[PDB]
This record gives C-alpha cells, structure tokens and sequence, in this order.
C-alpha cells in the first residue's frame, strides 16, 4: 500500500483541474490510477480514502463534482469519493 505522502505525491499533477476543471493532465490519472492500483485491502481502501480527504481539505477551491467524477475519467472506479469530508471508515 502507499503511504499518505505517496498519495499526495500521486495527486498533485491533479490540482489544477481539480479546482477549475478544462484539462485533465494524463499524469493526474497517471496518479488516481497508482491510487486505486494499490489499495489491496479494505484497509487500504480506508487508508486511501483517509489520505485523500485530508489531501481534498488542504486544496482551496476544490470542486466536489470534478473530484467526484476524477476516478471514471482515468478509467478507475474506486468506492468512495475523494473529497474533504467523505465517510471513509465504511468504505467496504
């Protein structure tokens, strides 16, 4: 599994989008791929989620609809969303 700042790492080409939308940088999906990739276990799972709202918290200006909809533009489902206040401790 990754760790949070490895995850962080993953998602920083994603910023820019994330805020404003337009172009969605392959390297961003390069990263939400590397993301659900190694999320293993239900617990990576969690972990992930954890990882990434902190990592939603700390973009100003986020859009919870472009975050949302991030995972199926790269071709990955993963089972929660990515935002600054998902219910991370339930993700199956």
């Amino acid at each position: 599994s990754l760790t949070c700042p490895q995850i962080k790492g993953n998602l920083t080409p994603c910023v820019l989008y994330l805020k404003n939308g337009g172009v969605l940088p392959p390297s961003c999906c390069k990263g939400v791929r590397a993301v659900n990739d190694a999320s293993r276990t239900t617990s990576d799972r969690q972990s992930a989620c954890n990882c990434l709202k902190d990592t939603a918290k700390g973009i100003a200006g986020l859009n919870p609809n472009l975050a949302a909809g991030l995972p199926g533009k790269c071709g990955v489902n993963i089972p929660y969303k990515i935002s600054p206040s998902t219910n991370c401790n339930n993700v199956k």
